[PDB]
């Protein structure tokens, strides 16, 4: 029923297209698409609070966290609304994204429309790493590509 | 309150930053910022329906028109919600944008968040141009630059 889309671009080679679809109110959201130009392995994959790309991906601010929780993985109760874990790039540098999530929404206060989707330099340790930054950012490092999340036809 | 923002980019040299602010729910929206790389004169300036940049600015679809009206100027009863008229570039190719509008909103309904702002090749005739296209697009021609309208801090 509701479809939303994000074009990921950055200052380097990373680029992608991510689609979101929600068949019903407060239903699960299907997330799918492709990202290229990545180093092989895990890359943190988050909805950030601001749809502000004025000075590139840094303008997007922290993880989208309307419920003031700590950082976690998508399968954790203790998570930011924006915590979609990691996407995994193969040896060609391509991540084929296929996620279903029950916490993000395309309506209401969990809505991600008008926020920024970010793919990160490093793996998200899903809040299980050895330090304080783990339960804020997951230690996923710099922002390789981002886009504002928009309404699709 | 509410603040939202749009980074305009395209297939060419036009680029801009547009800020929106609404102090009160369903109150007027102040629009301000700057666009560079333009030809001297009028350039149509519209909110388009979809926040979809998948294949560039064409993916944004038609003017944002939730009430199914004909194309007009921002001061007309008879307008699309997305009809913000023209920005004017100086001989230096810079439009300093300064608009106040009571039809677009950042809340309630008529909300432009997650839609696309587009600056056009030609002047918008505000529906007064004397052909059929005037009452749909205002004959403002191709899409020089666009961006998805996002939530700001
Ligand atoms: Se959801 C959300 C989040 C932030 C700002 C606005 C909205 C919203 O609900 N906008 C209305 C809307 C959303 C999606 C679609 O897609 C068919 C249409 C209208
Ligand atoms: C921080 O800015 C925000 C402004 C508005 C909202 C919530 N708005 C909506 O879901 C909505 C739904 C239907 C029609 C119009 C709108 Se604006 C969230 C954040
Ligand atoms: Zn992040
Ligand atoms: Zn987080
Ligand atoms: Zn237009
Ligand atoms: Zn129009």
């Amino acid at each position: 029923a509701t479809k939303v889309v994000c074009v990921l671009k950055g200052d380097g080679p990373v680029q992608g297209i991510i689609n979101f679809e929600q068949k019903e109110s407060n239903g699960p959201v299907k997330v799918w698409g492709s990202i290229k130009g990545l180093t092989e392995g895990l890359h943190g994959f988050h909805v950030h609070e601001f749809g502000d790309n004025t000075a590139g991906c840094t303008s997007a601010g922290p993880h989208f966290n309307p419920l003031s929780r700590k950082h976690g993985g998508p399968k954790d109760e203790e998570r930011h609304v924006g915590d979609l874990g990691n996407v995994t790039a193969d040896k060609d540098g391509v991540a084929d994204v296929s996620i279903e999530d029950s916490v993000i929404s395309l309506s209401g206060d969990h809505c991600i429309i008008g926020r920024t989707l970010v793919v990160h330099e490093k793996a998200d340790d899903l809040g299980k790493g050895g330090n304080e930054e783990s339960t804020k950012t997951g230690n996923a490092g710099s922002r390789l590509a981002c886009g504002v999340i928009g309404i699709a036809q």
